[PDB]
């Protein structure tokens, strides 16, 4: 019922489990958010995404501004109504994908100018335009627009990028607050930057806290630094963020990454891996990933995973899915994606339950031992 309320029900070390209440629904944390790129979670109906256990999905802001357009979606009734998802939706600011998928990007203090990677050039993106598009889409959790620092990054380079991003965080905050309808029904998350330097991360955390946000995301990770560095950065960075607000690790999603990130205080995750790898033929299992296309699965009657309770594993065999994927059948992508998302949601439920029971450390340990 509230606009935003985060409650921690249990803790174990730096790990915590709880819930976030929003007008459109309750989000159980730690949470994994399936990625909906072009107003759709690849190959799945919204009801199927909900069926796997998802409480919230992530909407793509760069993609949607290009096709079908933020203004058009708003006219059509908003993203929820457009795609058929009535629960909360977190929208990325668009800044990351602009710098990764756009042609001839132009950085400035005002924002970024770019060329759409597909048809001319839906062009300008600033902190206020980003917040505006996110409002138009009707997202529940709005992300402040930032400048992600590439890996590696020199201290001065990481500093100047972080400094700009903090200036953009203030502008994002003001832009969000000027829109009453948005400020009254949505939440705004700030994004910590600073690369792998803790002094920079500390400065970013303090600026962010000074402005004030509903939740804090840890940005700049999962950009090539490797799990060891990622984890090392998480170790000192997470404690810098307000304890009473959710901590969101953007773009992190390998099963092992999530488990180690939760041990470090992270409450929210998003990644294209489950959906992406599904289309590619990689299925996640408690004993590690398997590539269903491999000949050894040609006559395997067992489900993708023997403990998984998803509809796919209850009704189809590896042999059939192996056939579908090798034949390039759409049902293959549908089945594989549904299982993978189901697998991720089950992993989050096992994480939440073990934290509430005070046995997460053992779970993590047992998980890694079997998964690898
Ligand atoms: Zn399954």
């Amino acid at each position: 019922r509230p606009r935003f309320s985060f409650s921690i029900a249990a803790r174990e070390g730096k790990a915590r489990t709880g819930t976030i209440e929003m007008k459109r629904g309750v989000i159980r944390t730690p949470a994994f958010m399936p990625v909906g790129t072009a107003a759709t979670v690849k190959a799945l109906k919204p009801e199927t995404v909900r069926a796997t256990g998802a409480d919230i999905i992530l909407g793509n802001t760069y993609h949607l501004m290009l096709r079908p357009g933020a203004e058009r979606i708003a006219k059509l009734g908003g993203l929820h109504s457009f795609m058929g998802w009535d629960r909360p939706i977190l929208t990325d600011s668009g800044g990351y994908q602009v710098m990764s998928l756009s042609s001839l990007t132009k950085q400035s203090e005002e924002g970024v100018t770019f060329k759409s990677h597909l048809d001319g050039s839906r062009h300008m993106l600033s902190p206020e335009r980003s917040i505006e598009i996110q409002h138009l889409l009707g997202s529940d959790i709005v992300m402040a627009f930032a400048e992600c620092t590439p890996y590696p990054a020199t201290p001065s380079r990481a500093a100047s990028s972080m400094e700009r991003s903090m200036r953009w965080a203030k502008r994002s905050r003001d832009a969000f607050d000027s829109r009453k309808e948005q400020a009254e029904n949505a939440a705004l998350f700030g994004i910590q930057q600073g690369s792998v330097f803790e002094n920079l991360r500390q400065q970013s955390a303090d600026a962010l806290a000074e402005i004030g946000f509903d939740g804090y995301a840890v940005g700049g990770l999962a950009v090539g630094e490797g799990q060891d560095e990622m984890f090392r950065v998480l170790d000192f960075s997470v404690p810098m963020l307000p304890d009473d607000k959710p901590h969101y690790l953007m773009g992190v999603g390998k099963p092992d990454d999530i488990v180690g990130a939760v041990e470090r205080g992270i409450d929210m995750f998003d990644c294209v891996l489950p959906t992406r790898s599904g289309r590619n033929g990689q299925a996640f299992t408690w004993d590690g990933p398997i590539n269903i296309r491999n000949a050894r699965f040609s006559e395997d009657l067992k489900p993708l995973d023997s403990e998984c309770h998803c509809a796919v594993c209850q009704k189809w065999s590896r042999a059939y899915i192996h056939h579908l994927i090798r034949a390039g059948e759409i049902l293959g992508a549908m089945l594989m994606t549904e299982h993978n998302i189901a697998f991720y949601q089950q992993l989050m439920q096992k994480i939440r339950d073990s934290i509430s029971e005070g046995r997460f450390s053992q779970f993590a340990q047992d998980f890694r031992a079997r998964y690898f």
